[PDB]
């Protein structure tokens, strides 16, 4: 019925390990359906009829010559408190995209279907002082769903996106190869596209990075992770004074920026708790409780009356499956 296990001592590579160019997540991987949700009309505008958030024109100039046009220009967004005026469903969506693409799945292995966010969480529990809650549903063509169950901080992140984007939400919906017998069909909300360059760029909020500091190690492999696991994709972070909150400087990356950031020969001098936040002892992880769970969610559900089950994960990273009850839907 339920199902208890220990998986603290997975495989994975050695905590100090460095790697030049960073590994990837998922092989072959690939957006096979995109949408803009515009939320008063409750519309989705599939693909060649959404809307693509556009990074402003000033803004992939700026990142392409790594200079501003002209004073006036970098005034228009260095300088400005990003605190100005900070006083005022998904799983649906996802859905209608499985529903769309599915006929395209490959039935020679099993397909995780989720939102973007799930599958970074569970990449994460190694690197978390937290545990992992969510909800697997084993659907009748056997594939698996996996759903749930600072203010400020945030409105600065909110604020940043307007300062630098031309109600409205873009979703990517992306496939990709995990195993053999493993493939992930993820939903991922997308920030913008840098017009100049074609391709999709993840705006970030931050104060400098104190690196060394458990707090930006995490969110640097969090950062990782997320990009990572889409086809295309880079950041573009703007970093604030941590005390005006007026932005103090805009800076690009590409996945082998963030990577190597955290993989260094000399940062992993420090002795670390947390795996040493290695990337590649995430892509390990990775690796194994996906294998892990869907051999046992498959497993449970031949031998049970409910296809959803309650998945969690210790802190100690002991995997804990019990069923869920039949007659409830979580939306
Ligand atoms: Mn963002």
């Amino acid at each position: 019925g339920s199902l208890v296990l220990s998986c603290k001592k997975f495989p994975h590579v050695s905590v100090n390990y460095v790697v030049d160019k960073t590994p990837k997540l998922l092989t072959d991987c690939k957006e096979v359906h995109n949408c803009s949700y515009i939320i008063n009309d409750a519309t989705l505008l599939w693909n060649e009829a959404s809307r693509k958030p556009r990074l402003r024109p000033e803004v992939c100039t700026y990142i392409k010559d790594s200079k501003w046009e002209n004073k006036a220009v970098k005034d228009s967004f260095i300088g400005i408190d990003l605190t100005k005026g900070y006083d005022d469903n998904s799983l649906v969506i996802l859905k209608e995209a499985y529903q769309r693409y599915e006929k395209t799945l490959n039935p020679e292995k099993t397909t995780f279907v989720s939102l973007r966010h799930h599958i970074i969480d569970i990449i994460m529990c190694p690197f978390l002082d937290e545990p992992l809650s969510l909800l697997m549903t084993v659907q009748p063509d056997k594939n698996i769903l996996i759903s749930v169950d600072n203010k400020k901080i945030c409105y600065t992140g909110f604020a940043l996106e307007d300062l630098l984007i031309e109600h409205e939400l873009y979703y990517s919906i992306v496939h990709g190869s995990l195993n053999d017998e493993i493939d992930l069909l993820i939903q991922a909300e997308m920030d913008s596209i840098n017009t100049l360059t074609d391709t999709y760029t993840e705006i970030k909020s931050s104060v400098h990075f104190k690196l060394g500091n458990t707090y930006h190690r995490r969110k640097l492999l969090r950062m990782w992770i997320q990009t990572n696991l889409l086809p295309k994709s880079d950041l573009l972070i703007g970093f604030r004074n941590s005390y005006s909150n007026e932005l103090e400087q805009l800076k690009a990356y590409k996945i082998q920026d963030i990577y190597h950031k955290i993989n260094n020969s000399s940062i992993v001098g420090k002795p670390g708790k947390f795996y040493k936040f290695n990337p590649n002892v995430a892509n390990d992880w990775f690796q194994h409780i996906f294998q892990v769970l869907k051999q046992n969610l498959l497993l449970l559900s031949q031998e049970s009356t409910s296809t959803t089950f309650k998945v969690q994960i210790d802190t100690n990273l002991t995997l804990s499956i019990s069923p869920a009850s039949q007659f409830v839907t979580a939306l």
